[PDB]
DNA sequence: ATGTTGCTTAGTCC
DNA sequence: GGACTAAGGCAACA
């Protein structure tokens, strides 16, 4: 299917009952946003359909993409990620605001699961269900040369996608594995506030990942 | 009030 | 693999 068909069918998806409930249950639970409209639906990917670099996250944040409708938009993860994308020359401007004119250059963003999960922890079954959408979405990204897994969950999801074994591809920040057709699989700590504010992942470390992805992508 | 909640990793143990 | 949790720093939240 094409992208219009993808977005159309993805947004009406309700295969995971626990997530279909959670994505709406969190609406109004955060003080700063009570009374405001929430997307509270599956989140479609965002970015350059001709991207050579794919940044693969974990899932929607309850008050992040689940609220704004755009990956990494409206929370601490995006406040960290978007400025770095611009600093690396991969976007039109530093901030991402729903409904704005932000453009990504050579990069596309999406995640393993597309509906906000309790505790930011989808079950093995929810991962298997949404993996069908990963097949469709990545199927619509023909130019990707570098797949960047943001976190352990994201990597394991990509490994499953590429039919690779966990034992031969452990998760460690900076890890780089070869893929068929001269492509690449890179692993990075996730951009979560839990990682960036605690010091496990710094702005310097992540910009480095982005620069390396550009290098391996011929950008 | 100032204590709690909430935003992955890495290791334990079965 | 699966279930569990200490640790990490900060600040909205209550
Ligand atoms: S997580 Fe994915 S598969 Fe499950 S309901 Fe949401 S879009 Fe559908
Ligand atoms: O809502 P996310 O894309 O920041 O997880
Ligand atoms: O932000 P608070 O401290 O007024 O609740």
């Amino acid at each position: 299917m094409d992208r219009e068909a993808f977005v159309q069918t993805l947004t009406a998806c309700r295969l995971c009952p626990r997530l279909v409930a959670w994505r709406e249950e969190v609406v109004g639970r955060k003080r700063a946003f009570r009374g405001e409209p929430y997307w509270a639906r599956p989140v479609p990917g965002f970015g350059d359909p001709e991207a050579r670099i794919l940044l693969f996250g974990l899932a929607p944040g309850a008050h992040g993409s689940n609220r704004t409708g755009r990956p990494f938009t409206g929370d601490a993860s995006g406040a960290f990620l978007y400025p770095l994308l611009h600093e690396a020359g991969l976007s039109s401007k530093p901030e991402s605001l729903p409904g704005d004119d932000l453009r990504l250059y050579g990069v596309y963003l999406t995640a393993a699961v597309r509906c906000a999960p309790p505790k930011n922890k989808p079950t093995p079954e929810e991962l298997r269900a949404c993996a069908r959408w990963t097949e469709v979405e990545l199927g619509l990204l023909p130019e990707v040369r570098v797949y960047v897994a943001l976190g352990r969950i994201a990597l394991e999801a990509l490994l499953a996608h590429f039919g690779l074994r966990k034992s031969a591809h452990p998760f460690r920040h900076g890890a780089h594995y070869p893929l068929p057709g001269g492509r690449h699989l890179l692993a990075s700590y996730h951009v979560s506030r839990q990682n960036t504010q605690t010091g496990r992942l710094t702005r310097e470390m992540f910009l480095e990942v982005l620069m390396e992805a550009k290098r391996l992508a011929g950008l």
